[PDB]
């Protein structure tokens, strides 16, 4: 198993490229969107991102990057989740995640 | 970042209502809801409650299995997380990116 | 509150039928499935979330999984742990004492 931090973005919609964008570009392997309601009738669509990343500061350059850019203007959460990645060819690369 | 309980509750789509309403009355700051499947495939819904403080999860949990839980399919379980970003979870306050 | 691992598993939708069989399979007492897009543009796929009751149990899962469909099929498997406040099947008639 690799450590990750499971990064999860809750926010709009409508940010989703704009997300994935910043989330390409932290150099994240990839990540998993889903479709949420949230509050935060009152329940609104948005997203919820997961980013596992290898690091920390790559969640929280992630984290920040959206936030800063967005997290004024558009409702969203950010938060992070200790994660072992146990299998994924992308975040562990041929590796493995049992790198020995 | 501020720690944070990532309640999770999946129960029957039923209580969709149901449920945020105690989550709104525990003073959670809101929720994320989603459609999910699950064996325990019926569609139910995954709530996920950042809390401040577990007992505020376990208060949730706590009284949505109680009202809910021995009629309904539910599972509740919580994982530790921490909200880098969340006006409403962290307040103006901010989620105190240094402790 | 009873320790548990949510094991994650992300994988394409078609898997969604064979994960589910080797996620019974493993005694894992139940799993949540939800379709998901990601990236590794958005594919449309599903992430499992088990709860399991030991670790081994998820990366028996996540073992199986990956063995029998990751070189094939696009897949993350993570886990994360989880305590399970209330899970009638997770934590029996017992309860999630703890
Ligand atoms: N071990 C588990 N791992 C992940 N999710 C679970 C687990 N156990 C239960 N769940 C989630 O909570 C839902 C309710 O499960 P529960 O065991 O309380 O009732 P059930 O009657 O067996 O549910 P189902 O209608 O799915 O068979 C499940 O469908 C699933 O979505
Ligand atoms: N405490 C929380 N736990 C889980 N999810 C939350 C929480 N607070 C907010 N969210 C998620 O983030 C989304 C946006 O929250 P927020 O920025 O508080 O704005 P709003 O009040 O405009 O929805 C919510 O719809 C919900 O999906
Ligand atoms: N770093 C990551 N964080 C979150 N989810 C991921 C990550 N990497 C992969 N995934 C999930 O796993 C799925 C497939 O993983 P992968 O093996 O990278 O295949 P692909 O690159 O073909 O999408 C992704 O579409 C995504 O949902």
């Amino acid at each position: 198993a690799k450590p990750a931090n499971k990064l999860v973005i809750v926010t709009e919609k409508i940010l989703l490229k704009k997300i994935a964008k910043i989330i390409d570009e932290s150099g994240a392997k990839g990540y998993t969107v889903m479709n949420t309601g949230g509050k935060g009738s009152d329940i609104e669509a948005n997203i919820k991102f997961e980013i596992l990343t290898e690091t920390r500061e790559m969640a929280e350059e992630i984290a920040d990057r959206v936030a800063v850019k967005y997290f004024n203007d558009y409702a969203g959460i950010i938060y992070i989740c200790s994660a072992e990645v146990l299998y994924g060819h992308t975040f562990c690369g041929p590796e493995g995640c049992s790198a020995w």
